[PDB]
């Protein structure tokens, strides 16, 4: 079990002003550090928002929060789950801000609710280091889907932060998991059920979102949006990022307006449909550390079956142990770079049943 702490300093806030906060299980062995994002979309105005407080409470507020969570794939303290960092210092970080962790705005007379995503992963980072962060070699800040995509926007910042505290020994990494997203042509035209380009445009304002400097310096002022998908914001980052991304990703099908009942699937869809695979394919052609099956699934690393699914006859954590053995200073049989070529979901027999 992760145990919870809320945050000391209780102006860095949930969307409602109650305290964010992080769940920790301390390794006194280890000097590994995982940090986690938890994803769960986002909402980007008053009408939106109003709604996600009513039936998404504990991704906007600390005061339901269980006392302790249980931590599953790799945030799991056992080898047999966990391949890879069992034996970490483990953080699961709750996701309640809903900016995609992008915001710097509190609660005030002319904001109903605070978007503090980019503050909460800088105050959980300072709190942690009087916990034993202060003695990490190594800190992987992971997340899936919002939460992937908070690690891209994020990773840099905590490099930074740490750079300026005086820890410039700590290694700053990221695993980004079903946050790398394409700005493409939805199969069919849709309020706010809104393509992302247009939501997180409207968010960016909305929250005070900030996005990582070298990224904003290349798309400026109103065009910061640019900066939540992936292929376009990964090149300006320093620290090294592991991306984790399905072919077909559920949320990714969801905003692009498809739907797979059962029916025969026709000609103008299986073009659609393989054309993202191809495209997906595409944008991690130059990412040297990725896993990306073809499958039609959402999320990953925090799943307790994470260890079942293969690229070319490698797991998930066998790729993250090879990515650990390449930042030493290719290897033999322990690659790194493992994106599917088949152009179908479940091409891949090891795809999430
Ligand atoms: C508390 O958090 C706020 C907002 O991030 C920050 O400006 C302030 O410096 C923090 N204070 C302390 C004592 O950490
Ligand atoms: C750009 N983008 C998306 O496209 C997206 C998302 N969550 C789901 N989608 C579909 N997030 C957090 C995101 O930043």
């Amino acid at each position: 079990d992760l145990r919870l702490h809320l945050l000391l300093n209780t102006s860095v806030t949930c969307n409602d002003g109650s305290p964010a906060g992080y769940y920790l299980k301390e390794s006194r062995g280890s000097r590994r550090w995982l940090l986690f994002l938890e994803g769960g979309w986002y909402c980007f105005n008053r009408e939106n928002c109003d709604s996600r407080y009513d039936t998404m409470r504990r991704l906007m507020s600390s005061r339901d929060w269980p006392r302790t969570r249980t931590g599953t794939g790799i945030l799991s303290s056992q080898p047999e789950e966990n391949p890879y960092w069992w034996n970490a210092n483990m953080v699961f970080i709750p996701y309640c801000s809903s900016d995609v962790w992008s915001g710097a705005s509190s609660k005030s007379e002319k904001n109903e609710y605070a978007f503090m995503g980019a503050l909460i992963i800088q105050e959980v980072v300072r709190e942690l280091l009087g916990r034993g962060l202060s003695g990490a070699k190594v800190l992987l800040l992971a997340g899936s889907s919002a939460g992937g995509t908070g690690v891209l926007l994020n990773v840099d910042r905590v490099a930074e932060q740490l750079e300026k505290l005086g820890y410039p020994a700590i290694q700053v990494r990221g695993l980004a998991d079903s946050g790398w997203f394409l700005d493409n042509k939805q199969y069919r035209h849709t309020d706010t059920i809104c393509a992302p380009t247009e939501a997180i445009r409207r968010g960016i304002r909305y929250w005070n979102g900030v996005v990582p400097e070298r990224c904003r310096r290349q798309f400026q002022e109103g065009e910061e949006w640019n900066c939540f998908f992936g292929y376009k914001v990964y090149p300006t980052l320093r620290s090294p990022v592991f991306v984790v991304q399905w072919l077909f990703d559920e949320a990714q099908l969801t905003v692009d307006n498809v739907h797979l009942t059962g029916q025969p699937v026709q000609e103008g869809l299986r073009l659609y449909i393989q054309n993202l695979g191809r495209e997906l394919r595409h944008t991690l052609k130059d990412v040297p550390a990725s896993f990306a099956p073809a499958c039609l699934s959402h999320e990953i690393i925090i799943r307790s079956h994470w260890t079942d699914v293969q690229v070319k006859g490698t797991s998930l954590p066998r790729a993250l142990h090879c990515w650990d053995r390449s930042l030493h200073d290719p290897l033999k049989g322990c690659p790194v770079h493992l994106v599917d070529s088949c152009p179908w979901p479940h091409c891949n027999p090891s795809c999430p049943t």
